């Protein structure tokens, strides 16, 4: 393509609002453009990477039989409502009307829409496994859409779909996936680690979550430096060792505390370590309200609490709930279930608040004071832990979660009616697995990893052109002659961006760093003499090279890209 | 792919209410299903034909300097308020609310969406023209879905937008397009002719729609023999050269009618013929209530209504507002304006209604009895008239319409202030063209011309595999190893479907018949010998080939394919 024809608003300067480097990166270069909170529109250079990433995608997916579909956005409500999703999910679910009043989702997701294609299809044990995929748009309302392509609210999911007759085969699709999303993030430039994920408040079967190691990343990643221990900070279990600190019991006393909001504020008016303070925060769980207890050098996991408990409807008590209820403390006269991390019985004297504004409590001691009615693991596991395999020690890594695998079992088919015939000639509900991969999130991951100051720096497996074509100045004769001729000799082996606009070298280097083609190939002064300048974009190394000997030359440093 | 691992859901028999051939033959052969009216799922066979249609369409618009880019479904309210639009749809736009109250639309098209990403990004005459398409889901909530992929309210449209300093700029563009369109069509497999479209009520700049022959299409092609001329019955011109049928003027008389409801029951009960009956339909236009005449033998066209008086608000009356008002007929005492087809003025002595259930007026004059306030073309053309370039006779073919070309201007980009600094240094709105081809409405005309009574009969171009490899009985070894040996040999070079299936020899061949593969490549008996039969598709040839043959026998029939 020539640059004149496509459409690449390249800024001069990013707005602050823009935090990750990605999404600032993406602007700068005209690879995308907001149209309102989360929607972005991707623009050519952008549009041409997403076709490299799906190519790649679709490779990967038709090795392991997983077949290529294409589902419907729109969605009848009756569907969701068989499932029970429907009901379960709230705002972020987008939802409409069509003009004869039914009511219709756009799909977040596609479990209900892919178990009626297959339902009363899929009749026999025969026919199983089946495993299909489709790229396509998802719609959810995200409460706080950010970082770009990161968290939007129209984004491109892969989503892939598989039914079994057994759990073996199951497990087998399961490991398929596995391996071709390892196959799928290393093929398109990202660093990737598979992490045993939370398998939700009511599930326990295994999933994994695809994290590029990334410092912009929401997840922490706990792993052992001797195994092959990963887990996601929200799943990875502390377990208890007894190592009591306990001194002499002490009689309750109230004390003052002017301004002391936070337990580290109280810490520093004692003069006493923040582990010794236990926090108390109220929680609503299927209604009810109870006191969850932590050391101050803790904090509670409340992804723990919901597997614990065993139910997603796990919130915060609100400012009024807890005025009408009740720095909080477990000292109470009301009639209210305590449960405490497992790390507070190294502790005896506990300071607690005082449900007093004003006031906190100290030597407060467990069956005396106030009872604990279970004990359990609540908590963040810290850096320097021994992980619960025994394995070592625990070391965080930061990530971005760009796909995951899960083992749905008979959900779906229970619910809507899925069944087929087994070797004994019965009817069993189907097994189902399912797996994604966020496509525009991962372009954002893939830049993440993949930039530098100047601009971004794209691996050559998904790269929207594989050289830039730069001619100085098109006004002289040799130069743009030169430039042409070059253009078609490289433009059927390679695809070439040529920039043979009428615009000044500086802009066109500067634009050329910030769309972060692997090789660049400027022809200027040393035209006449057949000479033209090989730049490479990672390195910035370059060198002068007469054109007889160009196809050889850069041939040679495009098979040496990484 | 191994066809025991890809979702073919055929069927034995298809319902009643699935009419056209290729909803019928999609439906039958594990193509498409339907979640609800209008919406479907795109199964694993139809999505390779539509990853080729695609392909196809992407290099043709890369040979023309169009380029792709992808826009958000998620339209704010904002935009089509900017443009107009979101007001001036009815319940066809599709709607809904986001978690916070905000408006959006679900994109039926993308003017507003693609001019507000080039609006002050296309800043001077420098940068023009520029062409960007995309090919994404559309949401239209059409009144009656029907004919599957014909017209569904979820559909595949490949939608460009271009951008121009001035309008010779534009019209080289358009002429791409045109051009373009053209050689996708006959490349996917259709016979389709490129012909003049009605510009709009309030527009006229020209449009061409491009018509797939074939006769479940809905729209009719008025055509010349002698010249080029090819028009759309909405648009098609009639000249009225005259030629009077008049006889002595007599007095109006009222006559009894006994249940006489159309012209034709007039015509046979008054022993006239129908061509000397004028009828009466009434049209609210803009608020006002108007009167058209036309003779018995001619249809009322109001697309050629809404272009006379230069609005798209016409629409018949209703039961209740003709009741409140007034067989209809122009003798009434009310202050009503009454138009007259041109065909009308070579009658005297009209018959006509009387507005009075049970009789009719004949004898009818105008000037005596009332008045035609205007004359015009408000019918469409009849087979056999002299066409309006003067080239010779209409012809109708049937058409079904896959794709349009428009001029635009700059309706947009004035109401969205997208604006350019031009040659003078002065700003000035961008010029733009648009142009569309419905995708999944392709797909099913590539299938109305591409079928017979057995099955789909796929074009080399789009079919979803090149070659069908069964195996009659894969419980022998011989048949199962080579079919085997064949499958690797061939599936390089070839998309192989295999039919690996335990399943009787009846229902490969008949599922073959359906999918519609061009080549087949059938193991049975022969196998020990090295001799397979091959079956082309098209014709039903069969004929025996030995191993050491295939290759070269297989690659000669491909390559003869049309
Ligand atoms: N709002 C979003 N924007 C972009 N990509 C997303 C978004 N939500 C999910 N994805 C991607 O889609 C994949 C599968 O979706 P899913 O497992 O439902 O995500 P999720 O668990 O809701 N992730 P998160 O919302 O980031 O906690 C994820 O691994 C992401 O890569
Ligand atoms: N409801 C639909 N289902 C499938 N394809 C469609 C539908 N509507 C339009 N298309 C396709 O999209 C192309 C461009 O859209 P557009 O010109 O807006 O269609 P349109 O004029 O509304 N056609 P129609 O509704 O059939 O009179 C058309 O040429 C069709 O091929
Ligand atoms: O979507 C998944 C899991 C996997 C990911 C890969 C493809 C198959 N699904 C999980 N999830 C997340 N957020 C959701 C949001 C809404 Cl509004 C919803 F209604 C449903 C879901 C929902 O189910
Ligand atoms: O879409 C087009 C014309 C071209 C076709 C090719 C791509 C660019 N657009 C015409 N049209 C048709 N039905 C519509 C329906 C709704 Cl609900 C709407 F709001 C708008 C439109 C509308 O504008
Ligand atoms: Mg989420
Ligand atoms: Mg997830
Ligand atoms: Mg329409
Ligand atoms: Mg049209």
């Amino acid at each position: 393509m020539k640059q004149s024809k496509v459409f690449i608003p390249t800024m001069r300067d990013v707005p602050s609002e823009a935090e990750a480097q990605s999404h600032r990166l993406l602007l700068k270069s005209g690879l995308i453009k907001q149209s309102t909170s989360g929607i972005y529109s991707y623009l050519p250079l952008a549009t041409r990477v997403l076709n490299n990433i799906t190519a790649i995608v679709r490779q990967e997916m038709e090795r392991i039989d997983s077949v290529e579909i294409l589902m419907p956005a729109l969605q009848q409500a009756e569907l969701w409502e068989e499932s029970g999703r429907w009901g379960a999910y709230g705002p972020e679910l987008m939802r409409l009307q069509d003009r004869h009043g039914r009511q219709f989702a756009l799909g977040p997701t596609h479990e209900e829409l892919v178990t009626s294609i297959v339902r009363n299809e899929l009749k026999s044990y025969k026919q199983l496994p089946m495993t299909l995929f489709q790229i396509q748009s998802k719609f959810r309302d995200e409460k706080r859409p950010r970082f770009g392509l990161l968290r939007g609210r129209e984004f491109i999911m892969k989503d892939a779909y598989s039914f079994h007759a057994d759990e073996a085969s199951l497990d087998q699709t399961y490991q398929d996936m596995y391996q071709a999303y390892s196959r799928i993030f290393e093929r398109v430039g990202i660093n990737a680690r598979p992490v045993v994920a939370d398998s939700g408040a009511i599930g326990g079967s295994h999933t994994h979550e695809f994290m590029a190691l990334s410092a912009i990343g929401e997840d922490t990643i706990v792993y052992s430096k001797e195994s092959d221990y990963t887990a996601n900070i929200e799943k990875a279990e502390v377990v208890y060792e007894p190592n009591h600190k306990h001194s002499t019991v002490q009689p309750l006393e109230k004390i003052e505390t002017p301004n002391v909001k936070t337990a580290q504020e109280l810490a520093d008016f004692l003069g006493r370590p923040v582990d010794e303070i236990a926090k108390t925060m109220i929680f609503k769980v299927d209604g009810e309200y109870i006191m969850v207890l932590v050391r101050g050098h803790h904090e509670i996991n409340d992804i723990k609490l919901k597997s614990y408990f065993g139910t997603d409807n796990i919130e915060l008590a609100t400012q009024d709930e807890i005025v009408n209820l009740v720095s909080l403390g477990p000292v109470i006269d009301k009639e209210i279930k305590i449960y405490a991390d497992n790390f507070v019985q190294d502790l005896n004297n506990l300071v607690v608040g005082a449900n007093e504004d004003g006031y906190h409590l100290i030597n407060v001691n467990v069956g005396r004071d106030f009872n604990v009615d279970e004990y359990g693991d609540f908590r963040f596991i810290l850096e320097g832990e021994k992980l619960s395999d025994g394995s070592g020690v625990a070391h965080f890594a930061e990530g971005i979660e760009v796909g995951q695998v899960f083992k749905l079992g008979t959900k779906y088919s229970e619910s809507m009616n899925a069944t087929f015939l087994d070797n004994q000639g019965k009817a069993q509900p189907l097994i189902m697995g399912c797996y994604g991969i966020g496509i525009s999130r991962t372009l954002s991951a893939i830049v993440e990893q993949n930039h530098d100051d100047n601009g971004i720096v794209w691996p050559k497996s998904v790269t929207p052109f594989d050289l830039h074509l730069i001619s100085i100045n098109p006004k002289k004769d040799d130069q743009r002659e030169l430039a042409d001729a070059l253009y078609a000799e490289f433009n059927t082996k390679f695809d070439v961006l040529y920039d043979d606009r009428q615009e000044r070298a500086g802009v066109k280097f500067n634009d050329a760093d910030l769309i972060g083609l692997p090789l660049r190939i400027v022809v200027g002064k040393r035209a006449s003499e057949g000479i033209v300048e090989v730049k490479e974009r990672l390195t910035g190394d370059s060198e002068e090279v007469h054109i007889d000997d160009l196809m050889t030359v850069i041939t040679n440093k495009y098979d040496n890209l990484k």
